[PDB]
This record gives C-alpha cells, sequence and structure tokens, in this order.
C-alpha cells in the first residue's frame, strides 16, 4: 500500500500473478509465452501524469512520434524513419511486403493499418500518397465532437478493427478500440488490447494513451482522470523471467509529467517540439532484455 | 468465505463497490445512475456451467431466442417476435423509425445491428429482407476457421462496432466485441460492453455470451474455459437502489448448466429445442424493481 509509485507497484503485481499463476505455450524455437487471459489495470493521469514505467524505460521518442503520426492518419512508415524512429522499419521493408503477397506496393506501404482506420474508417484504400478527406468515417473528430458536445455519453469509441481491411495490413491491431468516459469534468480512457508483451508492448502501449488523453483533454478543455488498461492476452516471454524477476524488486519512482509549452488548434496541431516530458526518472537500464 | 456460487458472490460486491465506489450522475426525473469507469470479472465455463444469476432471474427465454437470431445474420425483430420476445420491439416499431429519420423502411427492420456486422461486415446494407450470402466479411466463420485451424491465434476477434454502419442502427452496439482464446484445449470468451445495466442488461449480457462459447465450442470440439466480463460505463440506477441491497443480501444457488440434445453440424445448426437448462435454480421476484 505505502508506495510512492502505487499504479506501477500494481503493473508489477499484474507481472508476478502472470508468473506466479499463467499458462505456458513452450518453445524450442525461444519465443515461449507465459499467459493470462483477461486483466486490467488503471492509472491516474491527474496533475499532467504520464504512466511511463519507471522500473523499466519506454521509449518516449517512438511513442511519441508514432502516436503523432497515427493522427496524422498516415501509413508510410517512410515519415516515421525520417525522424529516426524504426519500430515500424521490419514491417515495410520489401522483403516483408513480397512475402506478404503486396507485390505492387512500394516500400513503406503499410497499408489500412491504424492511421487509416482511425480518420478514415471504410474509405476505400489505395496507397500511402493518397488523399483520402472527406472519405471514410472520421473517428478522432467525431470523439472530439462528442466529449465537447455530449459528455455523457457511453459511445464514445475509436476502433481501429476493421475486419474489412484486414488482410491488407501489414499486421493486425493489437491495441483494437479504445473508449473515452467523462465525469465530473475529468477526461477518462479504457483502452482494449487484443495481446501484449508486459516487457516491451504493454508498457509502450500505455504511454500512447496516457499521451493521447492527456493531448485530447487539452483540446476538449478537461482535466485529464484515468486510463483503464484491459488486456485480452496478457503475457510474458519466459526466457526475460530474469530480467523481468529484478525488475519486479525495483522500487518505482514518480511517474512523469506532461507539458504542453504552446496552445493547439485541433488535436491534428500537435508537434514534437511542444510536449515536454519532466522528470523522466529511471532504473538502470537491464541486462538481459 | 465458501461460497457454492463464488463467481457470482462477486457479482454482488461488483454492484456493492459501484454503490460505495461509484460516481453519480443524478438527474431530476428518476433514470440517474450510480457509476464505475472500468471493470473486470471472469466466470468458470467448466463442466456445463453458464453464468445466470440466481439471486435475481434471468429473461432465458431472451437470451437464447435473441442469440440464435444474432447468428442467423438477421435484422427483422418481427422474426424475433414470432416467438413472443418482445426485448427488441420497441426499437423496431414505427414511432421510432421515424423519430430516427428512417422513414423508407418497414416495421422492424433494424438496420446493419449486430447480425449483419458478425456475418457480412463491410457489405452494402438495403433492407431485412435481402440475401447477403457472400457479401461482407463473415467474422463467425473466421472465428470458427481460427480456432480449429489455429488455435494458439491471439486475433480470433468478432466485433459489431462498425462506424460506417452506426447512423443507420437504431441502436448503437452495447456489446462492441469479443476476442476468443484457446488454452488447454480449452475455449474462453472475453467480452466488452461499453455501457450496461448491473441489475438488467450486465447479467443477460453475461448468460448470452456464455452460451455462446458453449455453442462455439461444442462446434470446435473444444471444452469451454472462463468468459472475462470487461466493462466500460457499468452503473447502477439511482431508483433500483432499494432492490439491490436485497439482492445483495441474497445467497446464490450453484449456476445452471446447459445441453445440448443433438449434434451440430455447425454454429448455423443450433435451435431453440435442443438447448436445455438444467435446474436453473432461482430466488423469488424482487419486491422494488
Ligand atoms: O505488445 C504488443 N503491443 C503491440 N502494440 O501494437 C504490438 C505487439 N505486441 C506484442 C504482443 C505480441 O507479443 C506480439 C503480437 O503478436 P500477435 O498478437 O501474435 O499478432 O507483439
Ligand atoms: O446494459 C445494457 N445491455 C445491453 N445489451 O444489449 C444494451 C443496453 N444496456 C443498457 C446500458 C445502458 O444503460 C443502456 C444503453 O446505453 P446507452 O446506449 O449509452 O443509453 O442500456
Amino acid at each position: 500500500q505505502v508506495h510512492l509509485n502505487q499504479d506501477e507497484y500494481k503493473y508489477l503485481k499484474q507481472v508476478e500473478q502472470i508468473l506466479r499463476e499463467g499458462t505456458r505455450r513452450d518453445d524450442r524455437t525461444g519465443t515461449g509465452t507465459i499467459s493470462i487471459f483477461g486483466m486490467q489495470s488503471k492509472y491516474c493521469l491527474r496533475n499532467g501524469t504520464i504512466p511511463l514505467l519507471t522500473t523499466k524505460r519506454v521509449y518516449w521518442k517512438g511513442v511519441l512520434e508514432e502516436l503523432l503520426w497515427f493522427i496524422s492518419g498516415s501509413t508510410d512508415g517512410k515519415l516515421l524513419m525520417e525522424k529516426n524512429v524504426k519500430i515500424w522499419e521490419k514491417n515495410g521493408d520489401r522483403a516483408f511486403l513480397d512475402n506478404l503477397g503486396f507485390t505492387s506496393r512500394e516500400e513503406g506501404d503499410l497499408g489500412p493499418v491504424y492511421g487509416f482506420q482511425w480518420r478514415h474508417f471504410g474509405a476505400k484504400y489505395v496507397d500511402c500518397h493518397t488523399d483520402y478527406s472527406g472519405q471514410g468515417v472520421d473517428q478522432l473528430a467525431e470523439v472530439i465532437r462528442q466529449i465537447k458536445e455530449q459528455p455523457d455519453s457511453r459511445r464514445i469509441i475509436m476502433s481501429a478493427w476493421n475486419p474489412s481491411d484486414l488482410g491488407q495490413m501489414v499486421l493486425p491491431p493489437c491495441h483494437t478500440m479504445c473508449q473515452f468516459y467523462v465525469d465530473n469534468g475529468e477526461l477518462s480512457c479504457q483502452l482494449y488490447q487484443r495481446s501484449g508483451d508486459m516487457g516491451l508492448g504493454v508498457p509502450f502501449n500505455l504511454a500512447s494513451y496516457g499521451l493521447l488523453t492527456h493531448m485530447i483533454a487539452k483540446v476538449c478543455g478537461l482535466k485529464p482522470g484515468t486510463l483503464v488498461h484491459t488486456l485480452g492476452d496478457a503475457h510474458v516471454y519466459s526466457n526475460h523471467v530474469d530480467a523481468l524477476k529484478i525488475q519486479l524488486d525495483r522500487e518505482p519512482y514518480a511517474f512523469p509529467k506532461i507539458r504542453f509549452t504552446r496552445d493547439v488548434a485541433s488535436i491534428d496541431d500537435f508537434t514534437s517540439d511542444m510536449i515536454a516530458l519532466d522528470d523522466y526518472k529511471c532504473h538502470p537500464k537491464i541486462p538481459m532484455d
């Protein structure tokens, strides 16, 4: 109970329990998992706090760069790489594309992935250079409309799971849908993750959606509230138990705060240089993985 | 702390926690809610079990008839009515259609609600007497194809949230999507519900998705596992508090068991007369509501 960072103490319990009571799907490719199906955690977003884990470092520049690019509607991993964020690099190089049958496609065309769904759900996908405006349903714009105009609503959902388009995507969505909620003048987010690695993706995903809620709040003139993180397949790679065991023994620091250093016109008006992360205090970089 | 029915003893606390920890959203006019954003619940489905609540009775004829109807792909609430299930009657009769602008629509054309999404996602909706076979993505067929050919998949997802078709729908989807997961040759389901009444709809919903998992499992040759119930807006109506306080008093009975009385060719081959609910033992009806 008596922890500075109580929200992170909790995530450490979650890993502990997956280790303690999860089921193994083993192998010898070295890719085996330990799994709990169905998990839920909450983090407080109040006072500018963003849940970037302090016990293991999170790649803030990729979290930061990739989210701006999601919102921007883009599906060219080329723009992302120009900023030296390479997390989408293996999924867009020519060998991945051709192996998937996507042989009429230029490098970096990831297909109708997240940005495309978020801002043009149901538009007809052509390529990453096509202008898709007025096409498909812009879910992010509508999300902003609802928080402002209909705060009590229980249908503030934005989704990237489009069954119609999933075969054209380089990967299926892993963060599948989210729900915003306003109560008492504070904005909240619940996120559904179909599947997540608890030493890599779940932590990066956590930080991505916290940033989104801080960004979306500033736009609708609300104070941020709580992020609910619901996991579908919350798993651990069993060849980092040693690392996760160390990390489970590190007392967390406080979470960093987000500062927006100028005014924004819309949710399309953030940039790298106006989002400040203050006091991201982190433990030493971990040995095994 | 030995409760015959632990999974439902939990339901009582769930409500109890909304009662004592929840957020008010009052109204003058008798429809006020006390609400918690972000909740999760698990239920055992092993050895025939199905989470139909014993402390307040659930309408099984409605659960049964309506789930069979979703699967069929149907959007005609007149079919649902022919069987004397009246849950969709309000939203399909003509004062509703017209007040939504759906004035070229016959009674009971509910639009592209759950069944149209579940079996023809992305198809072009015309009416409820239209043959859409081969049109759109059959998500239930795909869910079955994966459970069987690809049990390990972390992508077994059927979802009724289609932003393109939402405006043509008499009601937004409350149960927005679900994930399926196999471990141990036992099949579980995690349900996402954007919003829910904890004394009317969450318990009807619980039973529907539990019955679906028993049905889908029998078809794939798997044992039923566990049902994970996640809600976004989990709420209790303010007027029903007197009633829920008693219901919380009541001690649960063991959950009933489902039995299938003949073999099935597909998920399209269940009927009412072959799904048997054994020993649904319940408390008396509530003196308040
Ligand atoms: O944790 C993740 N977060 C992601 N963000 O999108 C993407 C992936 N992952 C992890 C989850 C699984 O380990 C893997 C996805 O593989 P899949 O669920 O089998 O498609 O990547
Ligand atoms: O609990 C529910 N379960 C449903 N499943 O079919 C459908 C509706 N409901 C309840 C939840 C809300 O109280 C209400 C609809 O939520 P709303 O669309 O935000 O009004 O009905």
